[PDB]
């Protein structure tokens, strides 16, 4: 049916983004650094944060965030390529890949 992939510190590398418009959200994650979450709207970025992140449990582990620093947390997602889908948190949604 649905049938994704194991969520890897590998294949959630990149960008990830809804489209261009009225209030979207955009996203990274890099291998060896940190994740970066933006939000937009229309054509102005209105918040910036970043975090460092592991996948420690086939979801994404939150433990630093910057600048107002939160608890830890795990998040639920799927990944299968070109598909990021968060089930919680933040980012909850649906992306494309960006690079």
């Amino acid at each position: 049916g649905e049938d994704w992939t194991e969520l890897n510190s590998n294949n959630i590398i990149g960008y990830w983004s809804t489209g261009i418009e009225g209030t979207h959200k955009l996203l990274s994650f890099d291998e060896d650094g940190t994740g970066s979450f933006g939000i937009y709207s229309n054509a102005t970025p209105i918040s910036f944060q970043m975090f460092d992140y592991k996948i420690e449990e086939g979801r994404i582990y939150i433990y630093d965030v910057y600048p107002d620093e939160k608890t830890p947390y795990y998040l639920d997602c799927k990944i299968s390529g070109t598909t990021l889908k968060v089930e919680t948190g933040s980012e909850a949604g649906t992306y494309k890949k960006q690079k």
